[PDB]
């Protein structure tokens, strides 16, 4: 429970530099693993962790005398680069305490900054943030995996200007001209990490994790983003949504002028027919494509089965549309003729995935953010409450027909006209009491069309003036997802053309060797920055 | 239509036809563009269905336009194998325009109308100014003297001593705190 | 146009009191009536109008040192109670220069505080806010009938705490236990003054006169009508709503059970003829009555033509209501069956004007009060860009076709079916070119259906948003034009019944006598007022 812990880890948290001094002159090791229940992840449980590690804790509690003390104290020092059972160094569990929150964050990145200096005084060659964990996550990598903003703006911003701690900073400026100055930002495991790029965490990650929608507003990630759309991914998903279009004019052709006489599988008999199951052979490879494409995402991004609908609710349409073509070609060598009720299903939900390809568009992306927001909100709520009542009334009514509606499908069915427009009041005289037909029915339209369906405008309206930034930050991310699952699998073994940035010397190895760093300009303004 | 032009010289008036243009750019024309790959997507899907007369693309995409102005029948053919598939695909339909995406409209018309509300008056102004240097080039284009804003007003002195008449425009003012 | 100026007039105005102390000893009169052009009324016109008296410009011109100085200079002191043209004493024209702004309202309360003690120092005995102008207005009927909320504000809520000046304080304190005091403020002129009570100047008023419905918000107005209204006031607006509720059920039954066989006068036959023309005769006596109660309005509240749909929407209807009725009456005799035309505007005027007597009820009111709203503002601004397009399409639809529809009413009138989800996309065959018929139309509902009605849907949202406040103050004001014309036609003898408040002796005359007020009672907490 407090399996690991030494008096020493008291007196950090008791406030008590004093006696942290007197353990360590008389031996107390500073490199306790607190390898106990209380002080691993919290997980719901009532702990706080820290890091398993003195040093750790002191980072995590705001104190940066002791932290430093820890360190130059002469008895012994704590390894800087030190890790605990889960991995994590001090940088890394300094991450896993941050909340988001402005006290935190100020904090966090105070402290986060100050260990930096310190390891590279005592150890200008020592990477620290390059270190990673058990998993394989670095600081920078878990920051972003967890959803820690200002970490995270930290660590991309950091400019120092100190003699020996530029090096760490990645944030460059290189030239300035009056208010113009024209920073860098480092893109070292950001775009192209061996393993967890930054982009690569944020978004292939789940909605779980707080802020994705949030972290690609970070610069330089945003402007990043816009330059790899404005170089080759833009050109490639319009030619994917060229593809597509001219996949679903094919689809539909050779659905629309599908046999009518026989059973399937049909003839090669006229020219047409050759030109058409061409068309259907086409039809269905979109399909196996879409099929494989979809199995691919569902498995390297194992879903959580809440997830589907919020994160990847159009993957979820365009493998459900390969399912339907491929029981499509089930069904039609298998003679059934109930192929077209499956392909019907495809075409249906293969032109309405054109909505897909909106978010190579901010206005139309957004706005298709908002159809499906929409969906899984206001609509899924509504269709609930509107079949209770659908259902309720119907069954009333039907019960009180005699004899044909005398069906609870037709009656369903005439009561669900009201709510299209198309509600007869007088669809039976086949009953015995009127009254009772009326008031039944008069309440269901005014629970129904005057009162509901108008509660949903006004749901709606509420729900667009609040998603309204979400939905453009849902779109960044749709966009983002685009650019990466582009630069994958357009380049897949050169990886050399996408190349955000440039080889810009920034400064020097603290040994003295050239510090090339592959890094992303930006142009600013300042007009009241006048030194 | 056209008569909305001169809805312009009037303001809240103008500014409503500022709004109806707005509407159409930006919210209409997202929503039409949704509207039809909707319907013609599940048109598509109806008319592959159908087998006889509605089995054309254009009286389909007729039939469904009709559930959006609130015509719809859900019943307007037999004319098929699948019931189940005719009624879950226009009920789908229904779902997602009628009962959705023209709702969606309305709700974002009123995000919309909460925004450019003091830009829709703006560009009124800016309307009307154009009606405003249109006319009094167009009218006068000869004279140019009756539409003399202003008048010659000494206001001072060149700083050399001849006197500093301008054509100059008069505005009444108060204040209550500029005592001195 | 300075006609009657002094050079005492400019010393004021030019920030030298070392001057105009110079000129009234030299003799320079303290009286002089600036009844020139410049010191009249702006009315567009680039002036300032003050007073047309030297003391007058002090007050309106913040020297408050100067003011003093004019009615204690030895010389010749001004006189207090001296008037100009126009009639206003300096408390008038004080009233006239104030604009509802913090900064002028904050003055010239300041001020006009201080002219009265001044006149009660001066003159104990006279009475300055009661002096009228030549129109027949007072300082405070003036603030009411022209706008001034914060002057009005001051003047009722007047508590001063000095010994001789509490006989000019209107807003008295009783009694007093920790956090509770109670309140009295005084009615007099402000019920029940012969000439031009406050309440009946701030409701007998032209929109044009800003700020009518934040006045009666002012204490004690607010509390003075809901508590005629509690009293006596509701009880007779209900037995109004019955009488009429009883009117318009024997109205519409006379109407529906109207004879259909021959010509009009009808015959009395049998015995429910009897018992109908009775009906038809309290029919017309309401349209008599809502006619000459209609006529009554229109003349002592001389209306502005503009002014009608917004201050007197309901008594437009009323009255044309009444017209109607009249028609039906001239058209009766005269033998013609066009009465029943007339007698069913009269009825669907009639039962909307139900409407009117929502104003007893605050939320049904204000709801009511939004409806006449939209009316003005939205629908009116919607149906015109509406028939523009409406005519638009319709003339276009009807050159187009050829043969039947051939008429720009079933046109329009088909046309107008699109609006009210009845729109035949099909409803002719008759023409040449189908393709242009159906992108006409479907530009028709685009442009119509799918925008504009759901413009005007937002267009009422934004509205709503904005008018909810205005729509309970409007509402307010129209309970008090209640309250008003009911407490003068009910008694309209006695008037003793209503009499809101009770003799309460506040103080003393500065003489000696007893300060009997007409004062109404308000009870009152604080918790920081602890002394
Ligand atoms: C458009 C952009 C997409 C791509 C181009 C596609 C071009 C489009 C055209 C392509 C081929 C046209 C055939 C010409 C010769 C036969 C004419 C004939 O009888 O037609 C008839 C049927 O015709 C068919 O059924 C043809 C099949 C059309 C499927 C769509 C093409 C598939 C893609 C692979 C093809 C190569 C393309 C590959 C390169 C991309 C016409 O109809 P009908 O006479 O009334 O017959 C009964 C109708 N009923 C069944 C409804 C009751
Ligand atoms: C290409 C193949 C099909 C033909 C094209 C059809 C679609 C049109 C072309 C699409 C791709 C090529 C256009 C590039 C040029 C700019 C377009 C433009 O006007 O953008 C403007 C409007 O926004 C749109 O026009 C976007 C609407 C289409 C999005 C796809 C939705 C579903 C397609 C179903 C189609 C039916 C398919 C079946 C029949 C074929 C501006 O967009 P934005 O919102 O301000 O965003 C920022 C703009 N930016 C990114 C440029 C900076
Ligand atoms: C003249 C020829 C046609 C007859 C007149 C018809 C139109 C009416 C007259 C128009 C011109 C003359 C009117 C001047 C007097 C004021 C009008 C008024 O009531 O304004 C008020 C209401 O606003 C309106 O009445 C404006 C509505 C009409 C605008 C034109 C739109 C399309 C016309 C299609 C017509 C069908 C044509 C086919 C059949 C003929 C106030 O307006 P406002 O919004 O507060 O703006 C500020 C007002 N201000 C500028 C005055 C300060
Ligand atoms: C409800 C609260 C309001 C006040 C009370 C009112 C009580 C209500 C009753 C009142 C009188 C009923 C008459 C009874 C005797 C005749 C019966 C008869 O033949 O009826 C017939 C017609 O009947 C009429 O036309 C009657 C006229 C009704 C007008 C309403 C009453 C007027 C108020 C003054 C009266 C005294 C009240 C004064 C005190 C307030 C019935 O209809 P029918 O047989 O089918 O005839 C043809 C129908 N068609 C013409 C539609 C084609
Ligand atoms: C009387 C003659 C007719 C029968 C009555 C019918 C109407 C009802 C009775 C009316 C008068 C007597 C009711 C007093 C008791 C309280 C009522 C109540 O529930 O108030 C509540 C609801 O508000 C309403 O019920 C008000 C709705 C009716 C307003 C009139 C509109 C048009 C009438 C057309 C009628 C058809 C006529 C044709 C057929 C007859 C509360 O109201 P509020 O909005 O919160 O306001 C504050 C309440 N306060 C002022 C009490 C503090
Ligand atoms: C003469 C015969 C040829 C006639 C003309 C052929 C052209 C026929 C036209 C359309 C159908 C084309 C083939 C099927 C593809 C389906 C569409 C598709 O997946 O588009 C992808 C575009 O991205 C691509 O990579 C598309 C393929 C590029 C090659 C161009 C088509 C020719 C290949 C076929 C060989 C032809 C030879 C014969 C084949 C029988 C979709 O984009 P995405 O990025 O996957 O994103 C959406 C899905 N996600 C969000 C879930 C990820
Ligand atoms: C979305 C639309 C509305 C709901 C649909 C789902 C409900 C499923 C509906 C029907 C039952 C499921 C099918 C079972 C097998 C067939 C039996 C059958 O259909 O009905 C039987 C009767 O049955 C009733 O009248 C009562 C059945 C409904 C109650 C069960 C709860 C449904 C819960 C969910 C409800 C939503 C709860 C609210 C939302 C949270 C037999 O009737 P029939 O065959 O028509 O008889 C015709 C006789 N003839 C041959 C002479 C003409
Ligand atoms: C929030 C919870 C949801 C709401 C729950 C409650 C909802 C309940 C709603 C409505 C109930 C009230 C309407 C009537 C219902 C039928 C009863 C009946 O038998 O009527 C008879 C009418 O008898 C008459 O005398 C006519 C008067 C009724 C007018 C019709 C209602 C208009 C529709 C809107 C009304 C909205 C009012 C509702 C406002 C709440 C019908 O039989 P009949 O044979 O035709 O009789 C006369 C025929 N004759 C004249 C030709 C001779
Ligand atoms: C706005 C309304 C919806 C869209 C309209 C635009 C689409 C243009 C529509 C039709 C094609 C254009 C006309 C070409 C020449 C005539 C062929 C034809 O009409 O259809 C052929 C079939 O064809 C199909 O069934 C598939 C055709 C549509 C797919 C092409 C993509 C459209 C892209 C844009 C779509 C929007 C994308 C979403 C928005 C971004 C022939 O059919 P038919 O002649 O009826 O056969 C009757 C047989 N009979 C004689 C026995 C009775
Ligand atoms: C977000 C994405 C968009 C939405 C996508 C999904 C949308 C899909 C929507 C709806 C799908 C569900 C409705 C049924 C569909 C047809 C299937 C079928 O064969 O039914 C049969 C009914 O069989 C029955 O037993 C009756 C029960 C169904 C009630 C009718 C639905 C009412 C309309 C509103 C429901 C809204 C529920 C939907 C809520 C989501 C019809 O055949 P039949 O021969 O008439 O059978 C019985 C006849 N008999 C009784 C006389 C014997
Ligand atoms: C057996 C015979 C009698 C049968 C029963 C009689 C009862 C018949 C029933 C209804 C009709 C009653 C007579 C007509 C009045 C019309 C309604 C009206 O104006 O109401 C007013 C109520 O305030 C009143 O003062 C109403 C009259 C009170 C007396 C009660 C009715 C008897 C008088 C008649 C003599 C009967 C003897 C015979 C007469 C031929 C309206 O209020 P308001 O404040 O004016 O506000 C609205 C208008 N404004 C906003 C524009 C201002
Ligand atoms: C609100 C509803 C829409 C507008 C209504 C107001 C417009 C007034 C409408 C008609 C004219 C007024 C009546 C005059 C005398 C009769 C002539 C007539 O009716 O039409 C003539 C034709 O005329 C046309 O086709 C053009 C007439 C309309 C243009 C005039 C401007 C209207 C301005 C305001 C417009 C709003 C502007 C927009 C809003 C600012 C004759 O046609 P007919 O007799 O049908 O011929 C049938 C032949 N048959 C016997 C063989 C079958
Ligand atoms: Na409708
Ligand atoms: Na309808």
């Amino acid at each position: 429970y407090y399996k690991g812990q030494t008096a020493l880890h008291i007196a950090i948290e008791r406030r008590n530099m004093a006696l942290v001094t007197l353990l360590v002159e008389n031996g107390a090791d500073v490199q306790a693993a607190a390898h106990g229940d209380f002080f691993k992840k919290t997980k719901g449980r009532p702990g706080f962790y820290f890091g398993e590690l003195p040093l750790s804790l002191a980072a995590c509690t705001n104190q940066l005398g002791i932290v430093k003390f820890l360190l130059q104290n002469s008895w012994q020092t704590a390894d800087i680069s030190a890790r605990d059972s889960v991995g994590n160094t001090v940088l890394h569990a300094l991450v896993e305490v941050a909340d988001n929150t402005a006290d935190n964050t100020k904090f966090v990145t105070s402290m986060y900054n100050e260990i930096l200096m310190l390891g590279a005084k005592l150890h200008p060659t020592l990477k620290l943030e390059e270190l990673t964990n058990k998993k394989g996550m670095t600081p920078l990598a878990l920051a972003a995996g967890t959803g820690k903003i200002g970490v995270l703006a930290y660590i991309l911003q950091r400019e120092i200007q100190e003699p020996e701690c530029r090096h760490l900073s990645r944030k460059f400026t290189e030239w300035a001209y009056g208010p113009v100055h024209s920073s860098l930002y480092d893109l070292s495991c950001i775009d192209t990490c061996e393993k967890n790029s930054v982009l690569e965490v944020i978004a292939y990650s789940s909605s779980e994790t707080p802020n994705r929608h949030d972290m690609l507003l970070v610069e330089p990630l945003n402007r990043l983003l816009q330059d790899k759309w404005d170089r080759f991914v833009k050109r490639i998903f319009y030619f994917n949504f060229l593809v597509y279009c001219l996949y679903m004019i094919i689809f539909t052709m050779a659905a629309y002028y599908r046999p009518v006489d026989g059973l399937p599988p049909f003839k090669m008999e006229k020219t047409g027919d050759y030109f058409r199951v061409t068309g259907e052979i086409l039809s269905v490879l979109g399909g196996v494509y879409f099929f494989f494409r979809g199995i691919q995402y569902f498995l390297q991004r194992r879903p959580s089965m809440k997830t589907l609908f919020v994160d990847s609710y159009s993957e979820m349409l365009f493998f459900l549309q390969s399912l339907f073509m491929l029981a499509t070609v089930v069904l039609y060598f298998s003679h059934l003729k109930e192929y077209v009720a499956s392909m019907v299903f495809s075409l249906a939900l293969g032109w309405t995935n054109m909505l897909y390809y909106t978010r190579g568009f901010q206005q139309m992306g957004i706005y298709a953010v908002m159809i499906e927001k929409m969906i899984l909100r206001d609509l899924c709520r509504f269709m609930f409450v509107y079949i209770v009542f659908l259902f309720g009334f119907s069954t009333a009514v039907v019960t009180l027909i005699e004899d044909s509606y005398n069906s609870l499908y037709s009656t369903c069915l005439e009561l669900f006209k009201f709510t299209i427009g198309m509600g007869d009041l007088e669809f039976t005289e086949n009953y015995d009491f009127k009254a009772v037909f009326i008031i039944l029915l008069l309440a269901y339209v005014i629970l129904t069309y005057i009162l509901l369906l108008n509660m949903l405008i006004a749901l709606m309206g509420e729900t667009v003036n609040k998603i309204a930034q979400e939905s453009k930050n849902i779109w960044k991310l749709q966009r983002a997802i685009t650019i990466l699952d582009t630069e994958k699998s357009f380049l897949k073994c050169m990886r050399k053309a996408f190349r955000s940035g440039k080889l810009l010397q920034v400064g020097y190895t603290p040994d003295g060797k050239d510090d090339y760093r592959w890094c992303f300009r930006v142009d600013e303004v300042n007009w009241t920055t006048w030194n």
